């Protein structure tokens, strides 16, 4: 029984979300991440981070008349993390096979012509690391990008380039 | 006041689609049409689009083993429809909450910053006034943007521009 | 907001309802609806039907303590809606995680072993389409089986299996 | 097969009705609404009210040898709307000036010196409000009663009286 700290997660209290709305859940471990982007733009300081992160939720929320922002976590450039659906509550991220089954990352940007920097990498990584160390993922979790699961150009090439690469992607 | 008084479309067979093997219906009168981009590159002569609806086709079967296309029609830039799943199918383009109870048509190219030639404006707007004379779309349809309904850029800020003057478009 | 009204609804004076308690508003718009069974007495005319929503409330209020009849509406075989705790007061139907959250209508009978009749079946969707009409439910609304959110058989076997069938039905 | 008839509208097929041999068609949208009454016994539960709409439909087409119940629609005391020749066939109820230009609409009785219970007015207004929605009703129609169009004590006096009192009525 082992508590660790992993998260280095933005709460969405810092971020200042609104109230979550939705109450459906995923059960743990979860066996799959999918990887996005927002396809919007990107933000490199804790500031300009947050709110990015509610100008995504708000679209989400807003026009979309969603219950929360789509993704499970958002990743900013600036090296942080931002809690959004969170590890219990099931996303609104690839559509209804995968949704249930998965956790949605999304690293918020257009990643069609720009790479990450390796910071937005990183957390990612350790995100997943994350996850593994608190139960919440399979040990041995796959990794599949959005255009795998669904028909868009997320998460852009340069970084669907990259994701190709990692260990845990499949396929 | 008599039968097949509209539309000129290109059937599967005429442009080698692989067997369609959906079963789900739509009920008709549909309500709504959500207006898609593909996101992929465009074809302005017969032989390239009967070529691109192909590849689209195959993206959405081979890849990601759904039944058929994902969109009911296809608009080229040649200024024909290619016909994807049809009146009667329900199509996969806009989630599970869309899907069930409109049409989905998809301007073949990526339209974030570049128009559709007069041609392919005319083969849609045409192809919505067919649907309305087979009582395939209520009389008082309303048109929705893809990205007013799914977090999408589709169908492009250029397209989506042009869809709002539209006599049907409804926020 | 748009003063169109809506529904049959038979409103509380006319069925004897002894006066309201309840104090707490409901957030307008409403994101859920829970369907529950009575498990009591069913009726068929509007004159027994009024008279079971009495017995009803009369249990909720005199032995239960509650402020009100749990339910924000009731159905009848009758063919018509009971007006219980109406669209803007917060209910006590489906536990305190559901309750601020939720429309719950409740089918007045024992739903485990018989189903009801076109007539009940109709009202209840037409009181949610003018949730709708009126602002009071999401565009959006989920729909969702008693049993889907507590540890009940409400509202019984075939009942529920008529709901799963429902445009706004939710896991 | 999918959202049924705001108004809670009972079809056809449910009240057993002989199948309608009527062609000619309403030119909607349709400004007026007569309301007449049967002047044949009231009904009270559905039951008993299916039955009546099907003895004067029996009456209508065996007798008098009409193509289908002369009314568009039939309200019972049940507070239900009975499904007659509905929003699009041309009625048969108020002679050759007011037919083509009307929907008509009965209430099942005898109104000279009885009263409809609130539930059978309520069952027509919210009718009305449906035609409108629907686009079978000019958004601003307009009301007669049987008497003001044609020479005779329909509606009967006590309902006639009601009618007067409706914001849509028009001496
Ligand atoms: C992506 C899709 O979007 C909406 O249509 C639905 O809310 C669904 O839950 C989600 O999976």
């Amino acid at each position: 029984e082992d508590p660790p700290a992993c998260g280095s997660i933005v709460p969405r209290r810092e971020w200042r979300a609104l109230a979550s709305e939705c109450r459906e859940r995923l059960t743990r471990p979860v066996r799959y991440v999918v990887v996005s982007h927002t396809a919007g733009s990107h933000c490199d300081t804790p500031a300009s981070c947050a709110q990015q992160a509610q100008n995504v939720q708000s679209y989400h929320v807003r026009n979309l008349g969603w219950c929360d922002v789509g993704y499970n976590f958002l990743i900013g450039e600036d090296g942080l993390v931002y809690e959004g659906r969170g590890w219990n509550i099931k996303g609104a991220h690839a559509g209804p096979t995968w949704n249930p089954i998965s956790i949605g990352i999304s690293f918020m940007g257009n990643y069609m012509n720009r790479v990450p920097p390796p910071r937005a990498l990183r957390a990612a990584q350790n995100l997943l690391a994350c996850g593994v160390a608190l139960g919440a993922l399979r040990s041995n979790y796959e990794v599949k990008g959005h255009r795998d699961v669904q028909p868009t150009l997320s998460p852009g090439d340069r970084l669907y380039e990259i994701i190709q690469t990692w260990s845990h992607y499949r396929a």
